[PDB]
């Protein structure tokens, strides 16, 4: 699990739940 408020692993810029996470 990760904290989706934190900028998406993959280095795009958007966080998780914006990006990857959702
Ligand atoms: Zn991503």
């Amino acid at each position: 699990k990760v904290g989706r408020n934190d900028p998406c692993p993959c280095g795009s810029g958007k966080k998780y739940k914006q990006c990857h996470g959702r």
